């Protein structure tokens, strides 16, 4: 892995495990030539197959024309785009989480601040665990001192979900610690009508839908602070959907005009969103590493069960019928004639765990076999236990 | 309500029920002058904001069409789109389930085919309880003889999550008794490519993705039968997506012939496509009404409880805490020594008892107080009746 290209920080395992590089990646941050420079970390994250790596080459265009000249351009309207991998159609193409391996060095108050940029494999992906990727977006939530968050066409039920989950993976998380967070709605509906004052109201309608609910404390609370705005981008055209070189020159000229505000308004912030540590002090590049080990083995350690809403519908319902068995068990137990003989007692007790066994099997929910057997070998161990104590007592 | 006009067949109250129109409704199905027709029920459900009103008003030409000329035309380019309502931008239009107020009376065999339209409410809106939505869209996959599931963009995660659900709302909904499905893709990434030929691959290419995993059995039955088809459309253009007044002439071109092309198919479909009774028979106007009005009593009669992630995450978690605590008590019940004094006893279990609840309090999880004081109050019923049994019989 040689300097200018993307490398994988942060990957998944079978297991569902998060690993960091700890090779390649921590090397990257600890280089002498700027470990010492206060960080800009650029964390993107969002529904797949929306341009989140093709942002981030445009991005990276500016910060490179920004490190050069201290001016700021998005390329020649002939230049193709490279940088983060990106590709049409609907095959996910980024997994895990990449950085650029090397910092954009800026300039700020006769010093550099290391901007970092991290691209995250978006979420909704069926071939991806989906509690995988939630992890991953938080780990990005959790290092970023400006997230983006990639949404298509508009706020809805699954973006209000998804952030609502990320912002609860953990203290780290939650909205009071989000330093600066960009809603960057692309697709938007009206080629002409996005600036900055149709995104403030967009929000504040949308406070007012959320002040009804009860289902988004935290998108809630984030949304009414001064630490998060909302920037919209129309749609890019055909020009850039289908077989593209992602040029300047293949972009709808509404979608051009949005991103030049955009990105600049990205870059022009760096120096007031410098990363911090806990107690609120620059942290330089030589200690983001560590901030990332941390956290990932914080998310390493609980594993939640996201899944379908059917799926988790049946959990509930089968988790209740599992503990009404119990239940039942129990009193039957506790009705039971202290005068009846031992063995008769237990030929008895025998005969209500195992027809509370098939009862279980009556009434359990969904058609996952696998999962039925793993409940149904729970509840039997969970009766053998209250069996057990009975019939010796007795 | 006078002739040629939307009605609205079914409506949420606050309580989550379900209501269909007994009287206009129920009389439009009932007219003399076509009940005896059988019958074609067109229905779309999908995600809001993504032009199932519109889609369903150029649909309605084309019928129109039909039942004048037997030709199948769209309009003349500068027709502004009147119909169902439709409406840009991000704030929700349609509400509950429409129904043009009279079929369109289409040839057939020597006789007429009754062709009746039905437009639902998208999905993910977070103004309304997602229960309710997924039930209104229950119904009318139910009722349909030809079913749009209007996608946006691509099927996601999102898209396979809510049609498995809708196909579980009711062995009613099962894919084997869905006569035709139609998942039509709005706003596909490429101009170009988006015919039969490129819909079937994409199609057996999500098959490939859904034969690895355990999450819609059901979506899967769906795609791989002979009952279910794709069709893709490209996006429409920022003439179709901002103020508009929906004319052909407004169109982006690829859309246009897209939308021919797929607006053609579905009325060619119409004969083969008559809607069936459970026993097969083809049902008439006559007795359309009556399978909708105990369809909708079956989606009234079960609470579900959907709801965001993080919230049924909080439910399982908090069901199985209260599972926890209950076996708790009966194991320390259990463990009590028989020769205590009643009193005594009395005492070390009403002690047990309010340790137990402080300890619900202290690991529940989540922070709407409202539904940890139902649960607290639930809780505290069980372990009353288990403390009454005990100490009346100790
Ligand atoms: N619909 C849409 N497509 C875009 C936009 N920007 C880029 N694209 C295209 O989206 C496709 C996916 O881009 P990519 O960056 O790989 O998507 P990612 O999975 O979000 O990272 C490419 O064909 C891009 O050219 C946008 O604003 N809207
Ligand atoms: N993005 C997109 N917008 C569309 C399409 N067709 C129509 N629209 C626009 O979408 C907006 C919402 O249309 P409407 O029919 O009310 O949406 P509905 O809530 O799905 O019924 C209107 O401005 C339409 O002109 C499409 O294929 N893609
Ligand atoms: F679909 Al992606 F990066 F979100 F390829
Ligand atoms: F958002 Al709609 F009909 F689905 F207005
Ligand atoms: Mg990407
Ligand atoms: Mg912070
Ligand atoms: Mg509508
Ligand atoms: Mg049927």
């Amino acid at each position: 892995a040689e300097p200018d290209h993307p490398i994988q920080l942060v990957w998944t395992d079978v297991n569902g495990r998060l690993s960091l590089d700890l090779s390649g990646a921590h090397d990257c941050f600890l280089n002498t030539r700027y470990s010492n420079y206060p960080v800009f970390i650029l964390c993107i994250i969002g529904e797949k197959r929306r341009g989140k790596s093709f942002l981030m080459n445009y991005i990276m265009r500016a910060l490179r024309s920004m490190e050069m000249d201290e001016e700021i351009s998005l390329g020649a309207d002939d230049e193709p785009l490279k940088g983060f991998k990106w590709s049409p159609g609907t095959e996910t193409t980024t997994k895990g989480i990449w950085m650029w391996n090397r910092p954009f060095l800026l300039n700020h108050k006769g010093g550099k601040i290391a901007v970092f940029l991290l691209d995250t494999e978006g979420s909704l992906d069926i071939e991806s665990d989906r509690e995988t990727c939630i992890k991953l977006s938080a780990l990005s939530l959790f290092i970023s001192s400006h997230l983006i968050f990639n949404v298509a066409s508009n706020l809805k039920e699954t973006e209000l979900d998804y952030m609502e989950m990320y912002m609860n993976m953990g203290e780290e998380c939650g909205p009071k610690n989000l330093q600066h967070l960009d809603i960057l709605v692309r697709d938007w509906y009206h080629s002409k009508k996005w600036d900055r004052d149709v995104a403030r109201s967009y929000i504040s309608r949308e406070i007012e839908k959320l002040e009804k609910l009860n289902s988004y404390p935290k998108v809630l609370w984030s949304l009414k602070s001064n630490q998060t705005r909302c920037f919209l981008l129309p749609h890019p055209g055909k020009g850039i959907t289908g077989e593209s070189e992602g040029r300047l020159q293949d972009m709808d000229e509404d979608f051009q005009e949005s991103l030049r505000s955009y990105v600049s308004k990205v870059v022009k912030g760096i120096c007031t969103h410098i990363k911090t540590n806990i107690d609120g002090e620059l942290l330089t590049s030589a200690h983001v590493f560590s901030m990332l080990q941390e956290f990932t083995e914080v998310l390493n350690l609980q594993i939640y069960g996201f899944s379908s809403p059917m799926e988790m519908f049946y959990a509930i319902k089968n988790q209740k019928l599992m503990g009404e068995i119990e239940n039942e068990f129990q009193d039957f137990l506790k009705n039971q004639s202290s005068l009846t003989l031992p063995p008769t007692m237990r030929v008895k007790v025998s005969q209500k765990f195992s027809e509370l066994l098939e009862k279980f099997m009556q009434f359990v929910q969904g058609s996952n076999t696998s999962s039925h057997d793993a409940m149904l070998k729970d509840l039997e161990v969970r009766l053998l236990e209250i069996q057990e104590k009975f019939c010796n007592d007795f």
